[PDB]
């Protein structure tokens, strides 16, 4: 384990495997404490500015609850309720916020927006979701995998669907930790090529592996985990059903699922569109872990906050 | 007194008289503690998700203050700010919320919405107001009556106006507790018939009484309390004044009030439309208790929260 | 120092110089405590209702953080989320809020709105900003001046720009404290005449001075501080550039700034419109103190809250 | 007051006047707390590595006591007892120490030695004395002057003797704070010319003044303070008495002292060589404040430590 | 995990693999606590006598800081400052110390000296370094390896240089824990043969392996870790350069390092002689972990102290 | 029991019997607390400057541990590490230390050195050993005697050897407390005559007795305690064995010991020169109490410190 004191969490590519394990180990300790009722108000008096540009259930309340458990206070700052709305620059709001709060979490459209937040703020900035990446989801995701499989190295983790922000994060964290990652998207809907190569260098160094297919049935074979997310809204069923015909073959159902190991984990970052990327029978299936995975957002983010705002100097 | 640990609070019809007295007795103890400055942070580290579909002053801040006094944290979740807005199912948000918070309070349009919340959540769900019922208002209301009259059994409690959600609750709680309830509405604007019969069975068992008139002046005679609420917005002064001509005779003023006992209590759940359901002279009158009644939302809800989230196992 | 227990803070004209110094001395003590890590949860269990009518970054999070540090809880109440939106009177919401919270801060358009809040509420009401005045900004502003110059009496404080709400407050506080205040606006854009005369009587009694010019270059000569704010939006570049041609000569840049003392302080209440009232080179200049000034909103407001809600009886 | 969190304290030239006042204000608060018995264990669990190259009474025990009062622990590390002695590089010991302690104080010969410590350590490094400067002594010194004169600006502070490390610090701090500093040395024994010019720019900006004489009787005229230190050991009474004949006219005695204001302060950083730089009759005189000045090393350094290690992040 | 209450720590050969894992698991828990700011003053009121015969940076301050964090107090006892210096027997000082302190740590020349300390003291005695072994360094070393590789069993750990005290400890701990250890020394400079055979029996039982080469380039092939230390001072470059010509081929540089796995760990117990056993480019290289390894002396020794003095009876 | 608040402890001759019993009673209470694990951090935040001129094991760590147990901090100040070394006067270091610490303990050669310390310091000064006396040893010694014999009055306490500092203290305390003291030295090596007469007046008043023999075998007859110390180093076996031939007949061995009561106590202040003043067989004998006697330095000094620094005003 190593210090993360003062660190931003924008993207996991600038994290070492040991830095990620630090978060996961701390998160497991916090989770056991939570189950046995041991208090841990480690950030008493501290505050987290939460800046939101979009509706949010998971990122919103997992961060807000995490600060409550840790004894501090999260501010829910809809960007529409700030002077950002009326023109104040990002740089200037990061600067003024830095004189009031101890960390900032942003849930933003453009990743450049939270990169600028980190650039100008003198406190840690956490990306709670951007169009480019979803690092706290990946932390939760691999926490869940570690918990259910006892390990991460060499487990076969397969994502099918739109190569988006959480696929990037799934890819990056998986390859830092040595897992065998495979991503299968409709032909023009793949992860950024910068991220694919990051994934490849990561696996090369970690001894894990990345693999980019286009046949979901091919991808999931003997999988330990099958992971999906909502389809590319972009081209919003264009004509009136183009979006469906290209993503629909990538839908996780009892047949697709048939091919993975019997003890496979069904994962989904949520929110899910039932009957689209996934069917009721899979997500509500005994093999689905989406509620445990969602819960781990709280424990992993509590770990992040304590580590970046708690290692104090 | 009996345990309420883990219970939902949707509608008071599924509460016994003793379960309601448990809330009122606990609420009086909390209120005295509050007046003498005795702290009672009994829910330290606990959190309450507050889901709101409508503007709110009383339900919003009485729940938010109650969690602060009890040492925990309420999250103000405008349903527009959640992924409910973008399609996530109620069932799925109740499920994910259950992995983060310790109770949920919903302020919703359709009662079925908070019944579904209760159905799918594994933590207690409290109806902070629905089109069908307003149980926390009734708890506050009969707390106030107990405080001013020293008792509830046999006091004559008269509601005039639109047979709506708070009339239902007024009716149900009153008849569970043995009071003599009478409700007088414009002829097509009466309480649900399911609730009237609930009221009748309740009074039959409690020894109290229910009575559904249509002459407000008739209703209020020798009343201990006269209660009203805003008129049925529905038919929003239709032509340009139909809403008024039918509800206006049911307006609480110095003349209507003339008929009740001299020491009668004027009650109103708020917000009030001055000059409509009630006149300045009555609501600002010495006989009005609307500010004490509004205050008791805080004390009764503090009692509810401590009892449903505090009886822990 | 004197008691401020129970006081409203609407406008500084009804404050004595000693009452203002009480806030500043308390604010400096809190700030040193904050820098050395000494906790001060002096308002545990207390709550602050924050009513907002406009977007806000500084007023919003400086009050919300201040309550967190003091151990209590601020409620963020967008007036659109309250029953104010649906017609409930100000008087009635002040009254009901008074039964739940321990103070109210309002960020409002019409000053009469927060005067009514104070009138009807039985708890202290703090104006967090109105069209008429910005008292908490002035407290922060003169805290900053005291800190950088070691004194306030006789320092020459020059405001250039639109004679608005924060100019009023700058004027009033400055003249209560004995400073030498000068305000320079485009010819029809001057402070209220009620406030100018308040300023004049204040300076007469404090031994400070007020002076209303119309030549910014004239105003700033040998200034200790140069202060500006956003231009009168009113007449929103009317034709397509009238707003600019009249306020633009009042823009703070390296040339205007040239004339003040070399060790002058550049101040701005924020948010700033870079390239309009001020240029990047001045605001980002070594002589600018806008981030220290913004920070002092937290310390001065913490002082206000502890003093008006803490002197308890 | 401003944050000093994480700062090194090598030389006061890189400190603003406000940063120095922050230390002095905090130091006065700590001193009053100490006199009234209010505990302040603000650095519990924290540790300070003290590296010493020379014998020390004042620097040694004022830092060691300061950490005890603050609840943490100072390590007394004679550089002869460390692996520095056996060849380990400064860079490498700063690096390893950084993984164990929370700050480092060094008492060193060559200033470059503590500059390197600061360069390579990731924790704050404090110069407890070097051949070039003695910043903690100057902080104590001007604390004492503020306490006895009520102010620093414009008091006339005169140093006579060898232009050494504490004269540098006396000069720099005095000119940052606006005092009127004059330094009088034997003709080849003056302060570094880098420091004299620093002093001159400082006074130019602060409005104070520096002045370098060579006639002690000239220097001390109407002085508020007369300050001396041990003579340049260098040339250790060379022949057998050269050191004396050049510094001896600069000896502070009842005659030299005659010329200063009657209420002048006699100061000396200690240790003193009685009968050399000063006579028993002056140092033990009612006008001497050397014991109060020495005491203020504890209070000012407690302020430094709490501020650089306490502003934690 | 098993109890270590009351145990001496002289040499790891008398420790089971499970007893070592007990220290490492406890050390990781303490380290996470330290990073998140959770206090753990588990030895309040307890004291550790530290007896030193040689200069020390790492052993000195890691033990002294560890007692501070744990709430107790380490005494720095240079053996020259004790009556040992003047003839008092080891047995008698162990005996008298036993009536005052709760544990003793010795940093000694002759291992027999700390064996006698353990023999006569009735409190635990910890070898902080002897000519024969350096057990606390090995604990730190394999903590670091566990942290960076996720495991110890089967990692290939290669030491090149003088077969000294820390090589012994590296060998013993590695073979207790199942690692694949190889040691390569100049031909007459190998580990004690008692220790080599201990290593061999250990590996036989643990399933790890030991191997004693004399070609560093041979040794390091595909290594997971390459470890070195300072050269045998003995024969202090005898003629004027004999020491160099025999140890210099065993110098860790970019070429030697070339042969190990790319993700190999460079380790060194410190202090290092740059340009001798190791070059700037390796030790300051991204693959070097010497600062993390040095840090783990604090965490592992905190674990030792809490376990041998905390398991109290 | 009486107050000792603020007192110096230089020599026991200026202590009353009741003042000594105050220390012993307090010491027994502290010792029982220590054995049962009852904490007693009575000097939290207080500090003790320990000034040492000689190597020390017992005085060093018994004082340093005593301050740790009491919650404060002892500073180990080797006089070589202070500016005493470089010429600063005793008076001036006592004076400066008085502004930092709360008591001073000195371990010095010349008693005049610690008398001067007491004279100039405004905090209590404790003689931890001087050439003239060893008062804390005597306190421990008679604590031990009280514990083993249940009383002190009338027990026969015999010292054989060099009439030195601890014999003085043995003599003085014994005669204040009513014991029957006899001292037997080689003919020119007797206690100071000032002390012998002090002893005689003391015994005259206490009803105890002093007696100065020169035949050790004569002295020890029917003794309750036999006490010795190291021989006069002075004349360091001059010729090559003169020191031995005169002190050697005064050596405590099984034959000398034969003559005392069977249940006699063998005492020695330590450190011992085995085979000189005492033989292995006596000191390691069941009748020896030197480890219990050494332990009581901690308990008696804890009593002293709490009483002279704790009786605060």
């Amino acid at each position: 384990v190593v210090s993360l004191a003062g660190r931003d969490l924008l993207c996991l590519q600038d994290y070492t495997a040991e830095e990620i394990w630090t978060i996961l180990e701390t998160a497991k300790m916090f989770k056991i404490w939570q189950k046995i009722g041991k208090p841990h108000r480690l950030l008493e008096g501290k505050t987290l500015a939460m800046i939101f540009q979009k509706p949010s259930t998971r990122t919103r309340v997992s961060f807000e609850v995490a600060m409550a458990h840790l004894g501090g206070h999260a501010l829910y700052l809809n960007a529409q309720d700030l002077q950002l709305r009326r023109g104040e620059t990002i740089a200037d709001t990061a600067r003024v916020l830095s004189r009031y709060v101890d960390a900032i979490m942003a849930r933003v459209y453009d990743h450049k927006d939270v990169e600028d937040l980190a650039k100008y703020a003198t406190v840690p900035v956490i990306n709670g979701l951007s169009d480019f990446s979803h690092p706290c989801q990946a932390l939760a995701d691999y926490m869940t995998i570690w918990e259910k499989k006892g390990t991460i190295k060499g487990v076969k983790v397969v994502y099918v669907g739109d190569g988006n922000n959480v696929a990037h994060s799934l890819m990056i964290a998986g390859t830092k930790l040595g897992a065998d990652v495979v991503v299968a998207t409709p032909e023009g809907y793949e992860p950024d090529e910068k991220v694919i190569k990051w994934a490849e260098q990561n696996a090369a160094e970690s001894g894990g592996s990345f693999e980019l297919l286009h046949d979901p049935v091919k991808a999931v074979k003997d999988a330990d985990v099958i992971y999906t997310d909502v389809w590319a809204s972009m081209g919003q069923e264009a004509e009136a059903e183009e979006r469906r015909k290209i993503f629909r073959p990538f839908q996780v159902n009892k047949d697709l699922v048939k091919h993975a190991k019997p003890d496979y984990m069904f994962m989904h970052c949520l929110p899910a569109h039932r009957g689209e990327e996934v069917t009721d029978d899979v997500i509500d299936s005994p093999n689905s872990v989406v509620w445990d995975q969602a819960e781990n957002r709280l424990h992993a983010q509590k770990a992040v906050l304590a580590l970046v705002m708690g290692g104090i100097k």
